[PDB]
């Protein structure tokens, strides 16, 4: 829904159908705990990887990032992402997200300028020759870089790194957004919050009053609110009611999101949201692995189009994520609502879904089983 997102909208379908199975699994291995990650960014990084990749490994990437090559070319993968990323990070457009993708590879392996260059134009790659036997000093230098790149709102990336590291994949990716609708600060006032609830904490409820797009399913026995982002981002704040998050987690798909948007109205409420922030912080290695991506984190590697031989493969890949939230910020038309309006109170756990408009991506995923970790 944006024209200039031309080559960036063919892969609608892909990044969704990888967004929400990489979902699936991710909770599963972790159930009762906080989910948050960037698909866009999981997608991006590992179809740059793909640029150097050849043979069995470079079918098995672009396969488990859920594209039949059968059906799309190559080309339009990375012109796909191109475009997605041009227009998610461009200062002009709509998000601003400034996802970032980098490489922290052995000085003792060698480089091709032809990779280099690739992963610049299509991808923005930075690639750092890394001194992994000076573990101490890698670290801090690599945390430093994550810090600097994130104008601090991200430091600490990783710690204790394993002194044979070949290649480190970070992606990396901080987001605030302004608010279409702004909370009013003056009514934020400390509520209770059930995660568990042998659990229960206190959290910083925000506060609105007005129309928002809504829709209950019955099926998933989950409340929907979308509240817009300025610009063209939009958040899906998913409730479920008491008992059902196990059984949303495991049917969660973008025909379920499609359900949704198709059927949202607007509806005048009041709207209780928390004030929180989140980091999500993971090396997805075995969760790729589940989900068919093998060969490039062992040495049956083909990333031959990276060093010019096949002696590379991937030791880690580490992708954070991280959001604030809060009240921020900035007529003739009025609803006369009815008296008694419905109240939604996001009061225990819910999923939130942060998308593009302009290039209809999955930005981020979260589950928030407790706002205040
Ligand atoms: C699942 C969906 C439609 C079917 C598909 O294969 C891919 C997606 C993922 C992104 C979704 C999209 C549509 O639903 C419209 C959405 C929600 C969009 C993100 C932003 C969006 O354009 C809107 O919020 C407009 O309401
Ligand atoms: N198949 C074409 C596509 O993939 C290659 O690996 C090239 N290096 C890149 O520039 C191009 O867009």
């Amino acid at each position: 829904s944006n024209a200039e997102a031309m080559a960036a909208l063919k892969l609608v379908p892909n990044n969704a159908d990888f967004a929400f199975q990489f979902f699936r699994e991710v909770t599963q291995e972790a159930p009762n705990k906080n989910i948050f990650y960037s698909p866009v960014s999981i997608s991006t990084a590992f179809a740059m990887l793909a640029l150097g990749a050849r043979s069995a490994t470079q079918s098995q990437i672009l396969e488990g990032l859920a594209f039949n090559l059968t059906e799309i070319q190559e080309k339009e993968i990375h012109e796909g992402f191109h475009n997605l990323i041009h227009m998610l990070n461009h200062p002009e457009g709509g998000v601003q997200l400034n996802m970032m993708n980098a490489i922290f590879v052995t000085a003792a392996l060698a480089l091709l300028r032809k990779f280099l260059d690739d992963a610049k134009a299509l991808y923005q790659l930075e690639a750092f020759t890394t001194d992994f036997n000076k573990p101490t000093e890698a670290e801090k230098q690599i945390n430093d870089y994550i810090e600097r790149k994130t104008h601090g709102k991200i430091t600490n990336l990783v710690k204790d790194m394993d002194p044979q590291t070949v290649m480190l994949l970070a992606s990396f990716v901080y987001f605030k957004g302004s608010w279409e609708k702004p909370f009013e600060a003056e009514h934020t006032e400390e509520r209770e919050f059930f995660v568990d609830a042998e659990t229960t904490v206190k959290v910083p409820m925000m506060y609105q009053m007005g129309r928002f797009d809504f829709y209950f399913d019955e099926e998933l026995s989950c409340t929907v609110v979308r509240l817009h982002y300025n610009g063209s981002a939009t958040a899906f704040l998913v409730l479920p009611a008491k008992g059902k998050m196990k059984q949303l987690e495991q049917t969660l798909d973008k025909e379920t999101i499609q359900k949704w948007s198709d059927h949202l109205f607007q509806r005048f409420m009041n709207l209780y949201f928390p004030k929180f922030s989140i980091s999500g912080s993971y090396e997805i290695s075995n969760t790729l692995r589940k989900m068919g991506i093998v060969d490039v984190f062992t040495n049956q590697a083909d990333l031959s189009g990276i060093t010019g031989s096949p002696d590379l493969k991937v030791s880690k890949v580490v992708h954070k994520a991280s959001l604030d939230v809060d009240e921020k910020g900035t007529t003739a038309v009025e609803i006369m609502p009815i008296s008694f309006p419905p109240t939604i109170e996001f009061s225990h756990p819910f999923l939130m879904l942060i998308f593009d408009r302009d290039t209809n991506s999955t930005l981020f995923i979260g589950k928030i089983v407790n706002p205040t970790i």
